[PDB]
């Protein structure tokens, strides 16, 4: 199909997304950057979608975190979410798509701005949310591996899928874990969708970048980085450690698995066969910049190897 402005897309219904794309690229993502609002919007996709439990209720990727913001943004696990919800809400009001669609669309557009990134499949047509998520459905950084895997499993994800989804922490920071150091990233390349997160979480912790007694925080290897206790544990636990290490210097796997598993997450509570595929509206991401490395001055001995079957790969350090 050819849209009114000459841009093309496979299914004509998708034409409505082009003005939305242009608006968010300039006015949400600061001119199509992989920056704060991309990171926040990607976190929002998860906090919206994971509110889904056969047992407990919630409609998944339904826009409930916007439509029922008064309730959901007060949940403890949604600390700091109010900011991106408030930023997104006027775009939803202005344009003519549902909040559930908007959240997933903004997340997919944002990830596409990040070097090394992917186009997450995107489907149009979610109806408006009809219930708020229950509380206590979003994993927290102080939670055990068993708890996290059980919650994610309840929503439909296997342990390897949890690892694949956590490639998101390659383009991510924390504002609330240690509020003395807001905006501290989880890897050294928060503007690049790469394997640095999986490398750097494997390093022996050295220091706290801010204060030393925050709930859900582990020692970081680097002053410029914060480490979650959940990521500390997932990198090392026998259930997940081999998958975690398998991501290191495996950009094609990170790409393929993140796109596929994000599509699954974006469709929680939804039925793809009732939606329209608008995947081709998402921009082409830039190629990876940089390559997998240890931080300058580090060596393999600084890696806490946790996969008995397979030694950690031989990376070189920054000069
Ligand atoms: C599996 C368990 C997970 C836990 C315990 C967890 C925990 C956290 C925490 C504590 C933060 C920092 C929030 C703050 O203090 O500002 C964060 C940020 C973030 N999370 Fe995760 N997360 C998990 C999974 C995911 C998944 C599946 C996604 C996929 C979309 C995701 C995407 C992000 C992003 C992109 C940010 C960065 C937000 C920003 O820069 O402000 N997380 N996560
Ligand atoms: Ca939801
Ligand atoms: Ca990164
Ligand atoms: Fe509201
Ligand atoms: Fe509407
Ligand atoms: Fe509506
Ligand atoms: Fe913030
Ligand atoms: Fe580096
Ligand atoms: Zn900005
Ligand atoms: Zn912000
Ligand atoms: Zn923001
Ligand atoms: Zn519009
Ligand atoms: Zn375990």
């Amino acid at each position: 199909a050819t849209c009114d402005d000459g841009r093309t897309t496979a299914n004509a219904a998708c034409c409505i997304l082009f003005p939305i794309l242009d608006d968010i690229q300039e006015n949400l993502f600061d001119g199509a950057q992989c920056g704060e609002e991309v990171h926040e919007s990607l976190r929002l996709t998860f906090h919206d979608a994971i509110g889904f439990s056969p047992t407990l209720g919630g409609g998944g990727a339904d826009g409930s975190i916007i439509a029922f913001d008064t309730i959901e943004t007060n949940f403890p696990a949604n600390a700091g979410i109010d900011e991106i919800v408030s930023a997104q809400k006027p775009f939803v009001a202005k344009h003519n798509i549902s909040a559930g669609d908007f959240i997933q669309f903004a997340g997919a557009v944002g990830v596409s701005n990040c070097p090394g990134g992917v186009r997450i499949p995107f489907f149009l047509g979610r109806p408006d949310a009809v219930a708020a998520s229950p509380d206590h459905l979003v994993p927290e950084p102080q939670d055990s591996v068993d708890s996290i895997l059980a919650r994610m499993g309840d929503a439909g994800f296997s342990p390897v899928e949890v690892v694949w989804l956590l490639a998101s922490h390659s383009i991510a920071a924390a504002d609330k874990v240690d509020p003395s150091i807001p905006g501290t990233p989880f890897d050294s390349t928060p503007g690049v969708f790469d394997s640095q997160f999986f490398i750097e979480t494997q390093l022996k912790g050295r220091l706290f970048p801010g204060t030393a007694d925050n709930k859900g925080e582990a020692q970081s290897p680097l002053q410029g980085e914060i480490r979650l206790q959940s990521d500390h544990l997932l990198a090392r636990d026998p259930q997940t450690a081999c998958e975690w290490q398998s991501m290191v210097n495996n950009q094609p796997k990170i790409q393929n698995r993140f796109a596929a598993t994000m599509s699954k997450m974006a469709l929680l509570g939804q039925d793809k066969t009732k939606l329209i595929d608008c995947s081709d509206v998402i921009p082409t991401p830039p190629a990876l910049v940089g390559a997998a490395h240890l931080p300058a001055g580090f060596s393999l001995s600084d890696v806490e190897q946790a996969c008995a079957a397979t030694p950690f790969p031989a990376l070189t350090a920054d000069p």
